[PDB]
This record gives C-alpha cells, sequence and structure tokens, in this order.
C-alpha cells in the first residue's frame, strides 16, 4: 500500500482499490497523527467489513489490526464486523496494519476516523467549587476552582485556574484547599505570646507584657485572632502588634 501520513482531524480509508478485493500477499501501513489530547475514534460500517475468515483454531490469517501505543485493537478478521462500530483508541497517534495472504477475493474494509478531545475527569471537590460546574470536562476546557471561607491555596490565595491537559490530567492537581494559616505568631520585645493549639482559622491568642516592667498602651488590645487575610488581627489595632512600655 505505502500510504502517506494522515494529519487531517477527520478522514477515511478502505481496502485499497475498494471495493475491489484486497491484494493478497501485501502489507498495508497507514499512519494517522493527530495533535496530542485528541483520541482517534474509529467508525466502521460492518457491511463495509469483509475479510478472509479464521480457521478452526480461530487464527486470523488475513489480518487488520490497530496500533495505539500500548493498546492493540484487533485482531480482526471475518465477514461482518465482530466488535462495535465505534472504537475509542484513546490515542493521538494510530497505525493501521492490514496483513494479506491468499485468495484475497473478499470485498475488504472501509472506515472513517474523527478526532475527539481527551476528557479530564472529576476530582471530587473537598472544600471548593469549580466554575463552570458541568457534567463532562475535556481537553482544553478551563476551570476556576475557588477555595471556601476559611481555606486557602498553599503555594501562594483563595482562587486558581486550571485547564484539562493533553495527558488527561488537570494542571495543578497538586494544589488543594487547606484551612488558612496565619502562620506562627510574631513576637514582641518586652512581651510574651503564649502559643496556642492552632495557628489556623478561628483561633485566638493573647499577648502579655513583662510585668510590672512594661505595660499595655493598648486600649483593650492584646487578644488577636486568625482571619481569612492569613494574618492575626485585633479589633482595634488590627494587623499591627502592640507596643510594650515602661
Amino acid at each position: 500500500c505505502s500510504g502517506d501520513v494522515f494529519t487531517a482531524l477527520i478522514g477515511e480509508i478502505a481496502s485499497p482499490n475498494y471495493p475491489k478485493p484486497y491484494p493478497e500477499n501485501s502489507r498495508c501501513e497507514y499512519q494517522i497523527r493527530l495533535e496530542k489530547g485528541f483520541q482517534v475514534v474509529v467508525t466502521l460500517r460492518r457491511e463495509d467489513f469483509d475479510v478472509e475468515a479464521a480457521d478452526s483454531a480461530g487464527n486470523c490469517l488475513d489480518s487488520l489490526v490497530f496500533v495505539a501505543g500500548d493498546r492493540q485493537f484487533g485482531p480482526y478478521c471475518g465477514h461482518g464486523f465482530p466488535g462495535p462500530l465505534n472504537i475509542e483508541t484513546k490515542s493521538n497517534a494510530l497505525d493501521i496494519i492490514f496483513q494479506t495472504d491468499l485468495t484475497g477475493q473478499k470485498k475488504g474494509w472501509k472506515l472513517r476516523y474523527h478526532g475527539d478531545p481527551m476528557p479530564c475527569p472529576k476530582e471530587d471537590t473537598p472544600n471548593s467549587v469549580w466554575e463552570p460546574a458541568k457534567a463532562k470536562y475535556v481537553f482544553r476546557d478551563v476551570v476556576q476552582i475557588t477555595c471556601l471561607d476559611g481555606f486557602e491555596v498553599v503555594e501562594g490565595a483563595t482562587s486558581f485556574y486550571s485547564t484539562c491537559q493533553s495527558n488527561g490530567k488537570w494542571s495543578n492537581s497538586k494544589l488543594k484547599c487547606q484551612p488558612v494559616d496565619c502562620g506562627i505568631p510574631e513576637s514582641i520585645e518586652n512581651g510574651k505570646v503564649e502559643d496556642p493549639e492552632s495557628t489556623l482559622f478561628g483561633s485566638v491568642i493573647r499577648y502579655t507584657c513583662e510585668e510590672p516592667y512594661y505595660y499595655m498602651e493598648n486600649g483593650g488590645g492584646g487578644e488577636y485572632h486568625c482571619a481569612g487575610n492569613g494574618s492575626w488581627v485585633n479589633e482595634v489595632l488590627g494587623p499591627e502588634l502592640p507596643k510594650c512600655v515602661p
């Protein structure tokens, strides 16, 4: 046969000279190369499938098989199609091999391929919501995941954006929603902060001073809490820390 490479997103091809009998004792090599992220879905009219059948052993002599990376689709032989009309290779690249033997004198085969975007499946939202929230996400689709109230994205915020990739995996799957961490309390000169059980959201700490050498200058300050800002804050002083004075 010796066909050229097939770049086009959609196409079709048959048992050469089709529907003349397939020339015995020859090998047919056909190369489809899509662009990565696009599986080759193959459609074959069973009435467009005629091949010299297998023996008692079920061993297919005349053979048409498909090479999809580690996946092998076949081995196919006979009159009338054995598998389904629709085949998902789950591959961007595909090779069609047709092996001929003796008394070709069978109509042959004819098929079409259409490329289909490889889906990036669902990661169950632990504490988050994806937008847009739909039923099936595929290649190139873009999503904004937004962390809830009390949760933040580690390696930074509360919102991030990810595509579905050519590998069928979401970009930045690594990033997840932890409860927000204001960190360890910063310490004040002439003052002691008594560390708590949680540096997380909702937690409360209170500063104290070296008594009776240094004192408040607060106005009711001292007590701080971890807010969604990722910072300990006071209702009066806010993000800033007390000053201890003689």
